[PDB]
């Protein structure tokens, strides 16, 4: 006869923004269609009219009204634009009623897809910043009291016993101008390759703060009707691998720390390869003898770090990249966020001591990746990660001393702008680290790891590319041109002073 009841009055989500507050994702009202379908049976000449506005065939329309005819609510259409909502219900059908939802847009679409992230059909977090800040943007729901007849009918509008909380805004660290540069290089360096995959991570050193984060394959975060989990997958944070010769600065910190190695102290890598039982650590280049350390790094020599592992021992090498957190939680509490895997051992056999120190037989991400090069350029202090904006910078912990940090950083200066090195990653106007990998998964991992200004560093980079198809795929001729042509722009668009100077 009469029955009080609850109808939920859906909050706004909070507006995400880029560090300078440009809108990322926007709570946008659309309008949720629903009949009472034992009311809808008493005006049955409307329901044509009503099918064809939903665009819909008639007798299917009809059969569905008739099939729930005992129930009291089904949906007719979530989400239209109020504008055609409105349209339907101006049809004035006894029984249809209209519901003010959200649906997210996301003004830069494919751009910042992955960090940005998805909400499901509910508007509740899937996928990045939307699924790990979900309770703080979601807002709660409000409670409606609805005066309800016998035959499922709205009596009236009572009194709303709680109202709609709205979700907060929220500043992402990731710049909008740095991330749309990351993505177009990022994208031109795949198509011009012909690879499959790609991820470059942009790291503050001194704030931890991750100003862009990019992959390919991407896609339109706007076009929900198409999904495909391939390209909807964050890489950079979900897909691990083996960051071959990229981690050699890290084995090279547990050298300079272990009191018997200096930069100018030599090692003997004729012929270019070494025989371990039934392995063999194999040089690209074969032509050397006397090596410096900065040579094995500028030359990328196997053979030359797994010799100075075998010295210092796996342990201290283990330590270094534990400490910078290759492999280890980034605390960044993303949902389906892989950690990879840093392999440990009581004691060390000589293969897996030589394959740690040029990188296989551990996981990580590009975010892990960054995150340890961010800690080294920064004088060995690694600043907790962060995906939001830092305006109070926690305290970092020292985890490589700051004299080797610095010895380690000016190697790689000397790996970019020394004969035979990196030349492909010079940033010009600056002085620019890092290191290149290539990885054997014949397909190649096309990686190059580095920071700026090497005077004064201010960004850590990471450029990750998958299965090149063109005849050049070391990481040097794939990966390094980008991280320059990124670098260059995104030490202007933060009015870096150029420091390649008298
Ligand atoms: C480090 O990544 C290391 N790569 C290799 O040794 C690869 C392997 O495991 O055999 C390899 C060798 C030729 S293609 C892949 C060295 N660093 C690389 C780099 O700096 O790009 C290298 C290709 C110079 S060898
Ligand atoms: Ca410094």
């Amino acid at each position: 006869a009469r029955s009080v009841r609850h109808i939920a009055i859906p909050a706004h989500r909070g507006l995400i923004t880029d560090r300078n507050g440009e809108p990322l994702a926007v709570s946008t009202p659309v309008t949720t269609l629903w009949a009472n379908p034992k009311e809808l049976m008493t005006a049955k000449e409307r329901w044509p009219q009503l099918a064809a506005a939903l665009g819909q065939d008639t007798k299917l329309f009809a059969d569905r009204i008739e099939q729930n005819a005992e129930r009291e609510f089904i949906y007719l259409v979530r989400g239209l634009t109020p504008e055609q909502g409105e349209g339907v219900i101006a049809l004035k059908v006894p029984g249809v009623y209209s519901i003010e939802e959200f649906r997210r847009f996301y003004p830069a679409g494919e751009v910042v897809a992955h960090a940005v992230g998805f909400t499901d059909v509910d508007d509740r977090g899937r996928e990045g910043i939307e699924l790990a800040f979900d309770e703080w943007l979601a807002g709660v729901p409000g409670k409606r009291q609805v005066l309800k007849d016998r035959r499922g009918r709205v009596i009236k509008d009572v009194q709303v016993t709680k109202n709609a909380k709205p979700g907060k805004t929220l500043a992402l660290s990731i710049d909008l101008r740095l991330q749309y540069l990351a993505h177009r290089e990022l994208r031109n360096a795949l198509l011009e390759n012909g690879a499959k995959a790609g991820s470059l991570v942009i790291m503050d050193v001194k704030t931890g703060e991750i100003l862009a984060m990019t992959n390919q394959p991407t896609y339109n975060p706007n076009n929900r009707r198409n999904l495909q989990p391939a390209a909807m997958r964050n890489r950079a944070m979900i897909d691990v691998f083996e960051p071959g010769s990229t981690v050699k600065p890290f084995s090279m910190s547990a050298a300079l720390a272990s009191g018997r190695w200096k930069p100018s102290d030599i090692v003997d890598v004729y012929p270019g390869t070494l025989q371990i039982g039934r392995y063999t650590i194999r040089d690209v280049s074969r032509n050397s003898r006397q090596l410096d350390l900065t040579g094995i790094l500028i030359k990328s020599s196997n053979v030359g770090i797994s010799k100075i592992a075998f010295d210092i021992g796996a342990e201290s090498i283990y330590s270094v990249m534990q400490q910078v957190g290759l492999g280890q939680d980034t605390g960044l509490g993303f949902p389906g966020e892989r950690v990879g895997n840093l392999p440990n051992h009581r004691k060390w056999p000589k293969a897996e001591t030589a394959t740690l120190a040029y990188g296989y037989g551990l996981s990580v991400t590009a975010i892990q990746l960054a995150h340890a090069y961010a800690a080294l350029a920064n004088d060995g202090k690694s600043v907790p990660l962060s995906m939001t904006r830092v305006d109070r910078v926690p305290d970092g912990v020292q985890v490589i001393s700051p004299e080797v940090a610095s010895t380690v950083q000016g190697m790689l200066q000397q790996v970019v702008e020394a004969q035979g090195g990196v030349f492909r990653a010079q940033v010009p106007g600056y002085h620019a680290a890092g290191k290149s990998g290539t990885a054997r998964k014949n397909a190649y991992r096309s990686l190059f790891a580095g920071f700026a200004p090497a005077t004064d560093p201010r960004i850590a980079m990471v450029v990750v590319i998958d299965e090149p198809s063109k005849a050049g795929y070391f990481g040097g001729l794939v990966s390094a041109p980008v991280f320059s042509k990124v670098m260059a722009g995104a030490l202007r668009l933060m009015n870096v002073p150029p420091d390649n100077l008298p």
